[PDB]
């Protein structure tokens, strides 16, 4: 048992996780064994050359953000006998300079949000293994540095460096003598307002060249910013990228750029990925010289682009967008129109891989949507807050400018032809609203106030729909035919619908589940049932999963004529079932015993339990996972064992325990994790101590309970001794409340 | 002292405020001359012929919500003579108390278990005038029926208000006393009205028959439709001797057609409600409508067909005829377009000054169409899909929106237009072209990104009163808003800026521009920077809500910036800081606030000190509320700082002792605090008036001899007034807890 890291396994090398955990310096208690130490986000203010004495087997140290919340003190030459070490971050630590004497051996050095003003040949010139140097965020909006002082040639001996950062920081100009191995040149939002033809010297090797935020178009940016005067453009001569002809990655985003010299591209025909976000490029998506010189981008963005006070009809789309041959994914959010005809984007339907368009946020009113059906391989359409109506007729390391995450859930994606039409005004579906478009087979229609009563044929002209999320909307589906013209439908998602025609004696009707042969995952979240008007228990043969959580179970169990006890019983299939945040109290017997039979899976957490019955885990012989998490729990069984051989995972945490009976820490010997953290233990006792058989926990949680540190806690101390396959994490956590000399003390620091 | 109830009096007349309070049993020591007392929300299990004794006076009981059935007693109430009016709702009553006093004006038995209505239980109860029994046979599975005894109601004589509202009648109870002014059947279940229901009642003014055959659309209550698609069924001559009603009620009957011979002898009719019916045919034909010359207040809200968005809405020319109209609701009728054409039967109408069109989902309207009216005030718009233009209560009304569609404040300007919760997301050049002349502009929830630039609001630029909450607009010009030079409130409440400019956001220059701005509310702006080169100056604002925001960074900042950043608003009588992370505020920045302030608030920060001395620089506060921080120290020496500060709030803090004494000062709030004891050195006589109001209830008293001192300092100053003494409660010893200190 390491203290206090939590020691791991990865493949051949083994990492300590000793980050977050409140230390004052480097412990000295580290396996001799470790490869990689992460001691981020602790106090430890020093550093010397005895923090790391016989740490030999280090190849990555991450120092990160160290003192958290005056500078990290790092004597001359701290880092130079560890001869195998390769990677060093020093994040965040408020260094006023580069540590000197640092191992030759580093490939990789991060020195981010620091005070460094000075880079310096004596910093930094012996590590001539460097590959990867991040210098971002230390001479930024800051009233003692008015520039980065980067000495000249500093990174010309650096030959194989292969990435350099210095976004976010003063720089006002491209540093000279950058060497010719680099890759890769980050200069985001470093106040360069001029590139010339010799900024990008012998730099033949570039692969990406990031720029952005020169000279901003400031939109809701996490950081500083400040355009330049007059909000000017930068200014890059039409020679500046002439010898760059490896770029596959441009990044020019928010540079309020108005123009594009079509000479930048003319050399970097495998230019791939191309960042335009947040400059004034209207006029250049209508003309665009720029767009022929581009046969290989893949990715483009132009999001942001729109022009203050504008809503014109028709985003007006140049026919040079055609000769984007190999284009893959268009951006083009917040340029702000109208309506989308047919006809404007003509230019994009010859593209033969064309498949995300990307249209958020752009307050569109209508589109013709059979022009969709016109591409070879459209995979996502996302029209995610636009205005479409019923048819009736931070982290510093961030892409800050570019949308990242999926667009669309990659679990509804993955079924085929996806199409998102959330947070439009669809608030009820007309009978056109599907009328040509593609084969969906993931749709999107969350949060459209949608009122539609359904009743089995809404999305008749898209048959095939398999992922359909419904989510924040008003519908009704009291209608035993809801939803059975979609008969391969998998994922319904009705999370937070809130039923604005409750007719008593009628809702909840939930029949219409009953239909689908091939329906495994249903989403009831937070749709405030409290009555259900189904004669027999539903059947499904095949639903997986079903999420109940934030309804009123608490109502409809303490039914006067016990009504509705066998409720999910008729779920055959179902492994996995979510009661959370149902206000439960008690579950009755034979409510809890008519739970489906199947069940692996089961969440009870955030309900208000003061009592469970244990006895009731024998009807549940497939049961690995039962959540009673954030209820009011006072007692557990001292004969688990007796009532399941499958449970493997019990998570009780911020319950009101203060007592483990005699025999639960075993016999269970196919529980794997127990969760007893934030409760009421003072101690933990002899005999729920046992051993038999194999204890195979192998998690123990325990931190957050008010712990008594007298000599009381020395079994579970020779215990923990004892058992070292069952691992506590977080040990660190696991502190005395008492007495007033031990508290804030780990259990682990008091002497036997 | 009062105890256990609070003894108001109004005339002379007094009131006993009894209610919430905890109580077993009805209190004896109750002031024996009391004329109205409010024992509402307790546990009180019995009511007997000895509960109430030495009360000759008692005019009205108030017994609702005990407990959370009572148990009343045969003639229990007798012995007082003088009761007009008494109250039990929702005490769980499985029958009329039977003998009650003949001297009873008001009876109300809402909420409770009534199911028969016996000629024993109220018919000789001759002197009532009104009686409410709702809420008893609803939706009970014991009971199927509510059982009326015939005749019943026949001898009530004096009976002006009957309501019989949710309960299962299924018909109108024949024999009803002509005397009735209201006559309320909601929810009653009655499918079918005939010619002889109403017969006879010829001073009725009120009829209600609401939901019956209900359109079920989101109901606080049970609600089941009639079966079929099947409305209401009245006959022709229903209402052939209705000639006095002035209120009809028919919302939620499912009206396909309205009848027009069923007004045809009530020339006196004033409100009509057709919400929730199905009468969008009726709306463009309505014979009924040129029955109606003294109608002022119609509301054909909900009406709407399921699935269907037409292009316009269909108005009646016949609405032409509703001379009297003052105010038209056509809520979720649902239509695409508004045009001048389709309002032309209105603008006919001299007295129309309400127009009420929320929740329609239009998509397009011809502003100018609302000039070609004599009298509008209010054009109610909130919650439609207008773009940017270029190039729960059982005695609630539950049908009719019934709150000011538009805040008083505002509408009191003048002509008033409620634009919130539509997609006006910037405002275009010709977003307000051609409207009236608008004093009242609401434009919350627009997601509206607009950089203000001092030419927005042109076109109507009378505006006094803009609402612009819950948007994400830019006022970082100096010019912002100066277009509208009369403005006097502005409200940015929820403001999130998405242009923020390091060394320009926050800028609020624009706000020296104006010479009669009155009050200005940047609460939750979320502002942490500012950029103003000097104090910004107003002599016009007399109200600044400041709070949710972020002084605790402005006033930490290094190099003191924003030490004076409201000292040049010289008018300034009240100021709101509250939620803006305080710790402490340094004494430079609180000597800088304006010296001018009344009020002043500070509460919900969490302030761990407070500088008293500095109160000397505030000869005009008369309030300062410090409820909810994390204050342990009060001066002993008040007296030397203020003789202005009438009310000081100190509840939910942290304070423990109160100095030895401890002169302006009326109302000192010191509830849910940690006061264990008042000492003796804290205590100094004599009474004069001093202050008149201390509040100490949620304090953790010790109920030793220390409070002893305390117990008799409380009865030597009878005109210090301490509330909710039942929640005065000792913490110390065991026994003690948790008595109150009154023992
Ligand atoms: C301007 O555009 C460039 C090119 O898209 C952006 O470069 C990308 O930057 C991100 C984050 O710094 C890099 O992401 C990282 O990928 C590594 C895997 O190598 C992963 O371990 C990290 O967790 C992170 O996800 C990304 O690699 C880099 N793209 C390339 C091809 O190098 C840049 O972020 C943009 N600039 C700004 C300021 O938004
Ligand atoms: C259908 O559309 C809705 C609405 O556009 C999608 O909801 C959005 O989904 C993602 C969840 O993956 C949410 O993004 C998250 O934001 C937080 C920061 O606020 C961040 O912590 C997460 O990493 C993630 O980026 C997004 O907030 C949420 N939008 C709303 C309004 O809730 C939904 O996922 C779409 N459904 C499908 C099947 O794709
Ligand atoms: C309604 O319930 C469904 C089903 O429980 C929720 O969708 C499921 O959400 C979880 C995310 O909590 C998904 O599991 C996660 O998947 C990712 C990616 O493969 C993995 O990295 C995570 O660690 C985790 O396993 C699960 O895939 C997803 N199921 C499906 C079919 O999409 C859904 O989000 C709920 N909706 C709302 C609005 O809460
Ligand atoms: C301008 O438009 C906005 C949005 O319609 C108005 O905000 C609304 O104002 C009223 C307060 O007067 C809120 O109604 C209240 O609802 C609560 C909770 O249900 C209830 O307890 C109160 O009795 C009251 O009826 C309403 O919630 C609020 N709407 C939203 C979305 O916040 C605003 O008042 C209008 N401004 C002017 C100057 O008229
Ligand atoms: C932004 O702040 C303004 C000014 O404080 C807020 O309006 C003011 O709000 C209070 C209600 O909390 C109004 O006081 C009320 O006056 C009526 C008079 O009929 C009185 O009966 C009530 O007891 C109460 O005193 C006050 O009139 C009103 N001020 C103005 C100029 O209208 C406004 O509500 C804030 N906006 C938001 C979204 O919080
Ligand atoms: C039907 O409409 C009438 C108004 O015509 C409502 O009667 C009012 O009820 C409220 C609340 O109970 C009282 O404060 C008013 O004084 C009543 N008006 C009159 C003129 O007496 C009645 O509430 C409506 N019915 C329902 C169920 O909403
Ligand atoms: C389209 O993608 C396919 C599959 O990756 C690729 O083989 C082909 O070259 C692409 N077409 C282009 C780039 O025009
Ligand atoms: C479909 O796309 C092709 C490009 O391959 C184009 O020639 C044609 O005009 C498009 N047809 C329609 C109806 O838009
Ligand atoms: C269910 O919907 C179908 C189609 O709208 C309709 O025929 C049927 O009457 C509906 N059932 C109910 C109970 O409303
Ligand atoms: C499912 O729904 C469709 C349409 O309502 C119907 O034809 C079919 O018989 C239903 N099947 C089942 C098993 O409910
Ligand atoms: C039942 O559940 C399993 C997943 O546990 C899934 O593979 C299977 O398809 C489901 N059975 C049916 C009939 O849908
Ligand atoms: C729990 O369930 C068991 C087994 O069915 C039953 O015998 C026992 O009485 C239950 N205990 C309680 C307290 O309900
Ligand atoms: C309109 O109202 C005014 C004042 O309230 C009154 O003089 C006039 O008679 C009303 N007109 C009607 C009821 O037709
Ligand atoms: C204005 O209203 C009058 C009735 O007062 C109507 O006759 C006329 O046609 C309306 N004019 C316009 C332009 O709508
Ligand atoms: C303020 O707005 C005016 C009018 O639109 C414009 O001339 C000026 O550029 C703006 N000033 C600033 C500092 O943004
Ligand atoms: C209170 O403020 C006055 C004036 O700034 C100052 O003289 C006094 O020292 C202050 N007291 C404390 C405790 O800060």
């Amino acid at each position: 048992r390491s203290y206090p890291c939590d020691e791991k396994k990865q493949n051949d090398s083994v990492i300590a996780e000793c980050s977050n955990r409140r230390l004052q310096e480097v412990p000295q208690t580290v396996g001799k064994y470790v490869t990689e130490l992460d001691l981020s986000d602790n106090f430890i203010t020093h550093i010397t050359n005895e923090s790391f004495q016989g740490l030999q087997n280090l190849t990555k140290i991450n120092l990160n953000h160290n003192p958290n919340v005056n500078g990290l003190n790092i004597t001359d030459g701290a880092f130079l006998n560890l001869k195998n070490l390769r990677e060093l971050l020093l994040e965040d630590n408020q260094l006023p300079q580069i540590p000197s004497g640092l191992p030759e051996s580093l490939t990789e050095l991060s020195l981010i949000q620091n005070n460094i003003y000075n880079i310096t040949k004596e910093g930094i010139s012996r590590l001539i293994n460097l590959k990867n140097l991040y210098l971002a965020w230390n001479c930024y909006f800051n009233k003692v540095c008015e520039k980065t002082n980067i000495e000249d040639g500093v990174f010309e001996t650096l030959t194989n460096l292969e990435l350099l950062s210095l976004s976010f920081n003063s720089l006002s100009h491209v540093p000279p003598k950058l060497p010719s191995s680099l890759r890769k040149l980050f200069l985001s939002n470093t106040q360069i307002k001029y590139i010339s033809e010799e900024d990008f010297k012998g730099l033949i090797n570039l692969t990406l060249l990031d720029l952005s935020g020169n000279c901003p178009r400031c939109f809701n940016a996490p950081f500083p910013c400040v355009p330049c005067d007059g909000g000017a453009s930068i200014n890059i001569d039409r020679f500046a990228f002439q010898n760059l002809t490896q770029l596959r990655y441009l990044n020019l985003s928010s540079t309020s750029l108005r123009k594009i010299n079509a000479a930048w591209f003319k050399n970097m025909p495998h230019l791939k990925v191309l960042d335009l976000e947040f400059n004034y490029l209207v006029g250049e998506i209508a003309s665009g010289a720029f767009l022929t010189m581009l046969p290989r981008l893949e990715i483009l963005d132009l999001s942001f682009n729109y022009i203050k006070g504008s809503y014109p009809q028709h985003i007006n789309i140049s026919r040079n967008f055609s000769k984007l041959l190999s284009l893959r994914a268009l951006h083009l959010r917040g340029y702000v129109f109208q309506e989308l005809r047919e006809d404007d984007f003509q230019p994009l339907m010859q593209l033969p891989n064309l498949s995300t368009i990307n249209l958020g946020i752009n307050f569109i009113k209508q589109i013709d949507f059979k022009l969709f059906q016109n591409f070879s391989n459209l995979e996502i359409i996302y029209l995610s807050e636009n205005r479409i109506s019923p048819l009736v007729k931070f982290d510093p390391h961030s892409n800050f400018y570019h949308f990242t995450r999926p667009l669309i859930k990659p679990q509804c994606a993955a079924y085929g032809k996806a199409l998102d039409l959330s947070l439009n005004s669809i608030f009820f579906i007309g009978p056109n609203q599907f009328e040509n478009l593609p084969d969906i087979a993931c749709l999107n229609l969350s949060a459209n106030s949608n009122a539609q009563v359904l009743s089995g044929t809404e999305f008749s002209a898209i048959p095939h729909v398999k992922y359909l999320d419904l989510t924040n909307n008003r519908l009704d589906f009291d209608n035993a035919s809801a939803l059975t013209e979609l008969s391969d439908l998998e994922v319904l998602d009705l999370s937070y619908n809130s039923h604005y025609f409750r007719i008593a004696g009628v809702t909840h009707h939930l029949e219409f589940i009953q239909n689908f042969t091939n329906l495994k995952v249903l989403n009831l979240s937070h749709n405030n049932i409290y009555t259900l008007t189904d004669k027999y228990n539903l059947e499904s043969k095949s639903l997986v999963e079903l999420v109940f959580s934030g309804n009123r179970l608490d109502i409809l169990w303490n039914d006067d004529d016990n009504r509705y006890i066998s409720i999910f019983k008729g779920l055959k299939n179902l492994t996995r079932l979510d009661l959370s945040l149902n206000r439960l109290k008690h579950i009755p017997n034979e409510a809890f015993l008519n739970l489906p039979a199947s069940l692996t899976e089961l969440h009870i957490n955030d309900n208000m339990l003061k009592f469970f019955n244990w006895t009731l885990l024998q009807q549940f012989p497939r049961l690995e996972l039962l959540d009673l998490r954030g209820n009011k729990l006072l007692f557990l069984t001292d004969s688990l064992s007796d009532f399941t051989s499958s449970l493997r995972t019990l998570l009780l945490s911020h319950n009101r325990i203060s007592h483990l009976p005699s025999g639960f820490l075993s016999e269970v010997s196919s529980l794997k994790h127990l969760d007893l953290s934030s409760n009421l233990l003072k101690t933990i006792n002899k005999s729920a101590l046992e051993t038999k058989t194999t204890t195979k926990l192998s998690m123990l949680e325990l931190h957050g309970n008010p712990f008594e540190c007298t000599c009381d806690i020395g079994d579970f101390r020779r215990w923990m001794d004892e058992h070292l396959n069952v691992k506590i994490p977080r040990l660190v956590d696991v502190i005395c409340a008492s007495p007033g000399d031990q508290r804030g003390k780990s259990i682990v620091s008091l002497e036997l």
